[PDB]
């Protein structure tokens, strides 16, 4: 079938129809629509006053004004709010009432956009495989990233968080308009990966969102994820005003600089070190979401009641924390060197900053019992994997699958651990996903792009595509219109189990315990331990 011309809020807008085979399936294709005015320095995102007849949304449009690879130069541009939608069309009717799911890219926040992930094979936000096989709508778009997206004072001057209201403003867009496209306003499903999985929690938590959103999904992030919040903006401003030239003095004379600074210098104010250094990542990235009691009212730890009807779906990664202990301890990959215990304590020293010395022992404490395994060797170095990825993801996620159970009235809640692998790991045991890998199969690349693939990967593709989407139309991954290889059990407080996704799904998929005892450590412990000052 066809779309064709369609109306919204800000006039008509024309996509591009790509047949899908020869029988007359196909997919409309918008890309380029604006869901906000051109966006203003350090300013909140204003409605778009709409156009002219008919926008030709053929082309991605330009990704937020962000830091390069090299934080060489930048690349993008501050008039960069716009979506791009996916919708699966049949051969006869036009398709009508479809879940509508919206992507938030990661990227720690500091880059990224909805076309982001790409190369000379293809973008990997592209909705397509999802759209089609999943019977759903789908909406990427760009929120501003980056000091752009995020610097704040700490208090009204920059209340910061202008990344989160770009989302916002997205999410409400469709709500609004996504219907002309054949969607269900009322079954908007949100899903992201890394500040992406963050983004979309914290969207959830937000009491903006009242009456939006229907269901969410985080990959490998949620709001409580420790790297999510800025404890100290103030600090990295006054970095950047230095850099840029404005007075550090009054936190009011330096906003107002700030908001008149070329958004390229502010962009490029501060960059982060080479890779094998002095601290731990965390350390690094400052330009994140801050609790303004405004979008984000207080911690995120107590905004759940906010997300009591939106049923959630939240996992992580086999070896989510790989690629992150790699770089503060090289170690770890190199079958010649070795792993030293004043070195694993000089790094949860780091990450126990805010619980003093004391803090540090209790962690150094509890993650260290090896009776020396593997002194050196294939164990105490995958403890420093498994400290990082506790950290950073799998305790973070799970203090939230509770709280959002503890929370729930409607909502149903769904835990999952992405298991599979995509290349040999180091040791043959540490086998698994590393961060983000599970991105590409959630967008059906082993489809887009089969030849880059193995079936197995197509097997794992095709699995999650159907829970998500399922998940996506009622609430259940189990429940819709493409089968499951084996039935994924709710979370509970009791049961708590999750499902491990892997080449190889069956009964024994749906697991429990995932290491309670840290869990238990971090919440009961850790958590209550006096915060040094």
């Amino acid at each position: 079938a066809k779309l064709g011309a369609v109306y919204t809020e800000g006039g008509f807008v024309e996509g591009v129809n790509k047949k899908l085979g020869l029988l007359g399936d196909s997919v409309d294709i918008f890309k380029g629509i604006p869901f906000a005015a051109p966006t203003k320095a350090l300013e909140n995102p204003q409605p778009h006053p709409g156009w002219q007849g008919t926008l030709k949304a053929k082309n991605f449009k330009k990704r937020c004004l962000q830091a390069t690879i090299t934080q060489d130069s930048t690349y993008g541009d501050e008039d960069c709010l716009y979506l791009n939608i996916w919708v699966p069309q049949g051969r006869k009717q036009v398709s009508r009432d479809l879940p509508v799911m919206i992507w938030i890219y990661g990227g720690a926040f500091l880059m990224g956009s909805g076309h982001g992930a790409n190369f000379l094979n293809n973008y990997l936000y592209d909705g397509e495989e999802i759209a089609t096989r999943g019977n759903v709508i789908v909406v990427t778009f760009n929120y501003r990233v980056g000091p752009l997206g995020f610097l704040s004072t700490g208090d009204a001057n920059l209340p910061g968080n202008y990344g989160l209201r770009d989302q916002h403003m997205a999410i409400a867009w469709v709500k609004r308009n996504i219907a002309a496209f054949g969607g269900d306003p009322d079954n908007i499903t949100l899903f992201g990966e890394s500040a992406g999985g963050a983004s979309v929690s914290l969207q959830t938590l937000s009491p903006y969102n009242k009456g939006l959103i229907r269901r969410a999904i985080s990959q490998s992030g949620v709001a409580l994820s420790p790297w999510v919040i800025q404890k100290n903006p103030l600090f990295w401003a006054k970095k950047v005003a230095e850099k840029v030239g404005c007075p550090v003095g009054d936190a009011a004379r330096m906003a107002q600089c700030l908001k008149v600074t070329d958004p390229r210098a502010l962009t490029l104010a501060y960059k982060v070190p080479l890779a094998g250094l002095e601290y731990p990542m965390l350390h690094y990235v400052g330009f994140v979401p801050v609790i303004d009691g405004d979008f984000i009212p207080d911690d995120p730890i107590n905004l759940y009641a906010n997300a009591a009807d939106i049923d959630y779906i939240a996992g992580t990664n086999n070896m989510d924390g790989h690629i992150f202990a790699s770089i503060d301890m090289p170690a770890i990959n190199k079958g010649n060197k070795k792993v030293t215990e004043e070195d694993f304590y000089k790094l949860v020293s780091e990450f126990t900053i805010t619980k003093g010395l004391r803090g540090a022992k209790t962690t150094f404490d509890v993650y260290t019992e090896s009776w020396a395994q593997d002194p050196s060797q294939e164990n105490k170095k995958k403890t420093v994997v498994d400290f990082e990825t506790d950290v950073l993801f799998l305790v973070p996620t799970e203090i939230a699958l509770a709280q959002h159970r503890a929370n729930a009235k409607s909502a149903k809640t769904y835990a999952y651990l992405f298991s599979h692998p995509s290349r040999m790991p180091v040791y043959p045991k540490w086998v698994g996903a590393d961060h983000a890998d599970d991105i590409q199969y959630v967008f059906g690349k082993p489809f887009a792009t089969p030849t880059g693939y193995r079936p197995q990967d197509r097997t794992v593709s095709k699995a999650m595509i159907a829970y998500w989407t399922n998940f996506a139309k009622t609430g259940d991954p189990n429940m819709g219109d493409s089968a499951v290889p084996t039935h994924w059990e709710p979370y509970t407080t009791e049961n708590s189990g999750y499902l491990e996704i892997t080449k190889k799904m069956g009964s024994s998929s749906m697991k429990r315990s995932l290491r309670t005892n840290f869990l238990r450590y971090w919440t009961l412990t850790y958590l209550a331990l006096p915060t040094v000052t």
